[PDB]
């Protein structure tokens, strides 16, 4: 069943707290409407990312807070998590912050990292909650389009085996899993559709060699990207790609999932999708200037308009930088100085207040104020 129906995805307190800076900024500008819209954003659920082992320490406090909230509110709390730590992570990038490396026991270390997450998701408090978990952004798409890259060649089996173990390890009645499936501009090209469906099924099949009746709910798309759910002005760079918005990505990928027997249910990130015409190339991803908050999290079919979409969600938390634009930074990524990037920007994950100011102003539909 669609786990989002009737459920209240969890507001991430640590994220809502960061927005106090944005509220203070608008108040200091004499801008009560945008201050109030930012207050609305504080109440919008986002995903909590587990992108390293240290972050596992945040999970039990998050769960305890979630249970307290469930008791107080009478809601059916749905905790949204991202697992993002495969060994030799981000194999096609020039650099990665992933902490595990295949040549330093990374496969076993990844299993133990998953085991630590499982432990946290196995407490009596965890049992009271429901979870929606996105598995490993920037992973399997590389086996479709980046197999000319030495690091991807060396990591392909490990990505499939890693994700298989994660799936097999999180088979509980209160957990729904969505495997990351990139975005239309990556895997939506005609040549990529069938191989993508095949690798998702292959990975699920591997999971079932570990835990016999293992399942997933489906796929997560547009994670940390900006693609509109429904475009109002198709971009020139989408020429010859039928997945020119994410609703069309769902429509075009679905038949291939069905053909291979992989579940064709999707959650779609729209956290930074409010404004179009902000990029000159589809491949631009880092702190794209003038991005706006998009469609708010919802299961409403009047908006979603697809039996294959479980929900629109906000996976990447807007305001957390994609990377630094400082040319002299140790982790400088040239993508973060693209012609479309917002500069200066702080290190990946650090608060980028100027960017959130713009996410509020450029939100579509406009944010309703909470006065
Ligand atoms: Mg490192």
């Amino acid at each position: 069943v669609n786990p989002y129906i009737g459920r209240s995805p969890l507001v991430i307190k640590s994220y809502a707290e960061k927005l106090e800076e944005t509220i203070a900024y608008f108040e200091a500008q004499g801008d009560e409407l945008n201050a109030a819209r930012t207050r609305t954003v504080q109440g919008i659920p986002t995903f909590a990312w587990i992108s390293d082992s240290a972050t596992i320490d945040t999970i039990q406090p998050l769960i305890a807070d979630a249970v307290a909230h469930q008791e107080a509110s009478g809601e059916q709390v749905l905790v949204q998590l991202v697992i993002y730590n495969l060994p030799d992570r981000d194999c096609a990038a020039k650099a990665s912050d992933g902490e595990f490396h295949l040549d330093d026991d990374g496969a076993n270390k990844y299993r133990a990292y998953v085991d630590r997450i499982v432990a946290e998701l196995s407490t009596a408090d965890a049992d009271k909650l429901h979870f929606s978990i996105v598995l490993e952004p920037d992973s399997l798409g590389n086996m479709v389009t980046n197999m000319h890259v030495p690091k991807c060649q060396g990591a392909a089996t490990a990505y499939k085996e890693g994700i298989a173990y994660t799936i097999a390890s999180l088979q509980k009645p209160n957990i729904d899993l969505y495997i990351d499936a990139a975005h239309g501009g990556w895997l939506g090209w005609n040549d990529n559709l069938r191989p993508s469906a095949e690798i998702f099924k292959e990975t699920l099949d591997l999971a079932r060699q570990i835990t016999p009746n293992a399942t997933v709910r489906g796929l997560a798309i547009n994670v940390s990207n900006y693609n509109p759910y429904k475009t109002r002005a198709r971009e020139d760079y989408t020429e010859w790609n039928n997945a020119y918005d994410e609703w069309n990505y769902v429509k075009t990928l679905t038949p291939h999932l069905q053909a291979v027997g992989f579940p064709a249910q999707f959650i779609v990130d729209q956290g930074r999708s409010g404004r179009e015409g902000i990029r000159t190339e589809w491949g631009q991803w880092c702190n794209i200037r003038n991005a706006g908050f998009g469609i708010r999290p919802t299961t409403d079919q009047a908006i979603v308009d697809s039996a294959n979409v479980d929900a629109i969600v906000w996976v990447k938390p807007g305001g957390e930088s994609d990377g630094t634009s400082d040319v002299n930074a140790v982790r400088f990524d040239e993508n973060c100085r693209s012609p479309a990037s917002h500069v200066p920007a702080p290190e990946a994950g650090e608060w980028f207040n100027e960017f959130v100011v713009n996410l509020v102003i450029n939100a579509n539909p406009p944010l309703e104020p909470t006065y």
